């Protein structure tokens, strides 16, 4: 019992996710009274809010999460999006949001593993096969190493590392080092931490017996 009534009839909350450096934005329009099925994902760029587009296949669509790999190439812009959802045949809502990709860039879907050796770590971040030489990105990757209780944030040069089986090795460690390795990117702040579900790969723990 606090604040105003729980307006659970239009959460109008949208989220964007970057799968293999592909943009995909979704929406969260809660249902209370009317039951809207089809929606229309409309998007634009903050610098030009007058250039909104009802993306094909994302207009009156009885689906929710709409994709956009080459539709939001303005990585250096805040893709302002207006998702207008009509309940059945009538317009029931029209909400917008300034998507800060350049500042948010949510990366997670990509594949990633980490094999740990008795005395070292073998981290492999599986980013899509792409030739950065034609990449409009300007983001890095952060290999966070949480071994045996020790948390760390690695940020290897992604100048050609975000194009397949990223290869990083966390060394300078002693046997028995179970580390949860996350794969979050960094643009220029400590708030863009898309720390995906880590990977806790251990090494042959050298905590065996003890003799001469």
């Amino acid at each position: 019992s606090y604040d105003s009534p729980d307006y659970t009839d239009e959460s109008c909350t949208f989220k964007i996710s970057l799968r293999n450096f592909r943009s995909i934005l979704s929406w969260e329009l809660k249902n209370h009274s009317i039951v809207p099925t089809h929606y229309t994902l409309l998007y634009t760029i903050m610098s030009k809010p007058e250039d909104l587009k009802v993306v094909k296949n994302c207009a009156n669509t009885t689906r929710s999460f709409c994709d956009l790999t080459d539709e939001w190439r303005s990585t250096h812009e805040a893709y302002v999006t207006v998702l207008e959802g009509f309940s059945g045949n009538t317009t029931l809502f029209s909400c917008s949001h300034n998507f800060w990709l350049a500042i948010d860039m949510s990366f997670e879907p990509p594949e990633f593993e980490i094999v740990g050796f008795t005395n070292h770590i073998n981290v492999m971040v599986k980013f899509p096969s792409i030739v950065e030489e034609e990449l409009q990105f300007d983001l890095s990757l952060v290999i966070e190493e949480q071994s045996e209780g020790i948390v760390k944030k690695h940020k290897p040069e992604i100048k050609g590392n975000m194009s397949g089986n990223f290869t990083y090795i966390i060394d300078k460690l002693i046997p028995n080092t179970n580390y949860c390795v996350s794969v979050y990117l960094e643009h220029s702040d400590e708030q863009a931490v898309i720390k995906s579900p880590l990977k806790c790969t251990l090494l042959p723990p050298g905590q065996e017996s003890e003799f001469s």
